[PDB]
C-alpha cells in the first residue's frame, strides 16, 4: 500500500465569503480599519491571489487589506454590496475564464 | 504506482474542543490569564479562522486569544458554558450554512 | 500517470508517543532544557491538539513542559521515567477512548 | 482506507497569466513600478522558477519583479505583447523541451 | 477524480548516509568544523530526530551538528567508522523497536 | 471518498538543469557573480541536497551558490562543461548507488 504521488496544485477557489459586520476582535486580529464588511477569498494556486485582488479592485469600490501569494488569500473591506460585487466578479471570472472549481458566495 | 495529484484544501473543522480547567503551564505557554476554560478550533481552509473567530465572539462572552489564518486555528477563553456556546455556534454555522465536514464538541 | 484532485485535510492521529530514559548531553543542549530527567516526545495531528496533550500530560506527576508546539503538533516534557511514562499513557488513553484518534504504542529508548 | 504515499513534486506550470492593466493597489502591494502589464507564472518543482525567469528575459524585453524558488513563482512587467511573448516562450520551452504539463496563457 | 484525503505522517527513515570525505564547500555551507566524515539522516515524523540524535551519540563518538525536529533531519560528524556505527544503530533501533520503514546505509 | 494518507518523502531528482548563459537579471535575482553557467538541482528527500553538493564539487571545478537542505535544492556555477559534468555525476550516483528516480540533464 505505497504509491508515488507527484504533487502539483489544483485550480480552485475554496472560500468566497463576506462578514457583513465583523466584531472588534476580528478587526484587531487582522490589523484593519474598524469599519466595513470583510471579503475573504481562499485560492489555489497561491499565485492566483494577485489576479483575484486585481478583479476585486476593478469590480467595486474596495480597500485591499492584503494580497497573500504565500497562502493564496485575499482580504478586502468596503460596504457589504461592494464586497459582494467583488466576490461575485472573482467567482465569475475564475469559473468562466479560468476553468477553476468555485464555491458559492457565503455570508456571515 | 505513480499518480499526479492536484492538491486543494478540503472544507472541514477537525477539532472543536473545550479544556474545562487548563493547567497553569498551558495558560503560560499560551500567554493568557491564568483563569477560565480554553476553546480550541482547527479548520480547513486556513482562511476560515477569521469567520470562526467572528462567530465565536458574536455567540458568547469570550476573549479571543488568537485568530491564526496561517495555521487555520482559533483559541479563546471564558466560562465553560460561554466557551461551549461559541464552539456549538461554530459547528452549527459551518455545517448548516457552509457545508463543511464537522467533528463533535470534545471536552477535557 | 493520471491526475486526481485531492482535498487535503488533516487526519486525527498520534504518530509518536516516546520516552528517552536517559538522553545524552547534546540532546539537552539542542533542546535547551534542564540537564536532568527523561524526555517525553509526542507527535500529533491536527497540530492544534498539542495544547490538549500538554494539558493531559501536566495532569500527571512532576512534569516540566519543555514545549507545546501548535505549529508542528509536538509536545516535549522532562521528569522521572515513570512520571513521563504515566503522562504518555494518559495521552494515548484519552486520544483513543475520548477523541477517536488513531494511536501508536508507547516506545522507550 | 489507509495508504502510504511517497510525496515527490510533479512537473507542471499551473498558471501562465497576463494582467493587461493592473489597478494601482496591485503595483503598490507588489512593490513594483506603477506602469505596464504583469506576467504571473506558477511552477512545480519550485526550483524551475529560475529557468522560467531566464527564458522570460531572453524572450522579450521585460523587467523581472521576482524569481521565487521558495514558492515556484515568477513575476515580470512590460508591454502587454512583451509579457505575452515571455509567457508563450516559457510554456513552449517547458512543454517541448522539459515534458512538463502546461496550462494555456490566460489574460485579465 | 476528487477525493478527501486525511493526511498524517508516515513512519520512515528515508536517508541514512555517510559522506566519507566532504569537500570544503560542504563544511562551509553547513557551518561545521572542516574535519571528519558527515552522517546525514532523514526521518518522518519530524519529532523522531531527537530520538535518532540520542541513539547516534550513545552508539559511537560523534559530534552532533544539528538535531532538526522541524525538518526531521540529523547531522553529525566524526571518524568514518564512528559515523557508520551511529547510522547502523539508528537503522537497527527504528526497524526492530519502532517498526519504521528503513533504507540501507549509503556511502559517498 | 475519504482516505488516510501516510505521507513520507519519495526518493527522486526532479530537475538536473544547466542554464548555459543566464541573463544578467538571473545572476542578480540569485545574488551570485555575473559569470558562468548555472547548475540547478531539485531533490527529495530535502536532506539529499548536501550529498549532491558534495558530489558536484568532487566531480568538477564548480562554485557552490547554495546548498538548501530546507527546500532540497542545489545551485552551482562554473564553465558549461564543468556544470554538465557535475550534473551528470549527481544523476549517475543517485540512480546507480542510491536507487533514486532521476530525470535527464536538461539544458537552456
Amino acid at each position: 500500500d505505497r504509491i508515488i504521488q507527484e504533487s502539483v496544485p489544483g485550480k480552485q477557489i475554496t472560500l468566497a465569503h463576506v462578514i457583513a459586520a465583523p466584531i472588534e476582535a476580528v478587526y484587531e486580529a487582522l490589523g484593519v480599519d474598524h469599519e466595513g464588511a470583510i471579503g475573504v477569498v481562499s485560492l489555489t494556486p497561491n499565485e492566483t491571489a494577485i489576479i483575484a485582488a486585481d478583479i476585486a479592485g476593478a469590480a467595486a469600490n474596495i480597500d485591499i487589506c492584503f494580497v497573500d501569494r504565500f497562502t493564496g488569500s485575499v482580504m478586502f473591506s468596503g460596504d457589504i454590496q461592494s464586497v459582494e460585487t467583488s466576490l461575485e466578479d472573482i467567482l465569475e471570472y475564475f469559473k468562466n475564464s479560468l476553468g477553476f472549481s468555485t464555491v458559492p458566495l457565503t455570508k456571515s
